[PDB]
């Protein structure tokens, strides 16, 4: 990272405006800037060192270690990292499409081959993070975005704040993750590899297709439990009209023990994401209003 440049000197931005604030976080702020040389339009986080203790900073200085192992696609890329004596800056390319869930629920018409174009687009990213060792440990809707508001605009997994590094298999990377999408081995505290990634993106899946996670519960000691015990249905009638493969991927996805779970390149080799005609075509509406409830639910 630049700790002796500043970012104010390569980027243009009043963070004072309101127009430019893209995003309001606990820990940080994105705001739309401009690179004063190049004219890129980018989104830096801004995170003041104020009252962060060192784990606080190191923690971003892993992030930005990790953002900058990170060229793809489907991530979105880390320009350039600034520090300076009071806030970090990391530009981040420009993403205007917003939340994927934010997204679908806008849809007059999604099945679950889009559930499979975006499910692809989330496994080809962690098959680049994974290949380079690396642990996001924390996918989650927010995290899971659309570069535009365009249409068959690409999403984009970002936010590896939570991201580790496994240099030695299975290791002990903390309890970290927001608890609907917590692997079972983490609930355990045992040490965990990237297969936590591919558990989250069953969660994830499954929700794509109905609109409701698989584990749901108020009383995070129960949810934990739920997890643990892998305790979730295909309900009726919302499943019925889901394909077979679908399910199996799910299934798959959420196998609590992570030795009999698939890698990612495992999951990018199966028939729902692989074959263009695996996945099930016709619209899902009650997915897009039990999502519309889900993506309600979450933010309260």
């Amino acid at each position: 990272m630049e700790t002796e440049t500043s970012f104010f000197d390569l980027y243009d931005v009043d963070l004072k405006d309101k127009r430019s604030v893209i995003g309001k976080g606990a820990f940080s702020t994105v705001h739309r800037c401009v690179n004063k040389r190049t004219g890129e339009v980018c989104a830096v986080k801004v995170i003041a060192l104020k009252s962060l203790r060192s784990s606080e900073i190191n923690k971003i200085k892993r992030e930005i270690g990790i953002c900058s192992s990170l060229q793809h696609e489907h991530i979105v890329s880390m320009r350039r990292a600034f520090r300076d004596e009071s806030h970090f800056y990391l530009v981040f390319e420009y993403v205007s499409g917003g939340e994927l869930f934010d997204e679908i629920v806008t849809r007059k018409f999604y099945n679950e081959k889009d559930a499979s174009a975006c499910m692809h687009q989330i496994l080809s990213a962690l098959q680049h993070c994974h290949s380079k060792n690396i642990i996001h440990r924390d996918l989650k809707p927010e995290n899971l975005l659309l570069a535009s508001k365009d249409p068959n605009a690409p999403v984009k997994i970002t936010d590896f704040g939570l991201a580790v590094i496994m240099e030695q298999g299975p290791t002990y990377f903390g309890f970290a993750g927001t608890p609907g999408y917590l692997s079972p081995e983490v609930i355990r505290r045992v040490p965990y590899d990237t297969a936590v990634d591919v558990w989250a993106c069953g969660v994830i899946l499954y929700i794509l297709l109905v609109g409701y996670p698989p584990f749901w519960e108020e009383d995070h000691q129960k949810l934990y439990a739920q997890i643990k015990n892998c305790q979730y249905d295909f309900p009726s009638p919302e499943w019925d009209s889901v394909t077979t493969a679908a399910k199996e991927l799910i299934k798959a996805m959420l196998e609590p023990n992570p030795k009999r779970r698939p890698t990612v390149q495992e999951l990018l080799q199966h028939p729902w994401i692989a074959r263009r005609d695996v996945p099930g075509s016709v619209h899902r509406q009650a997915t897009l209003e039990e999502l519309k409830k889900f993506n309600a639910r979450r933010k309260l």
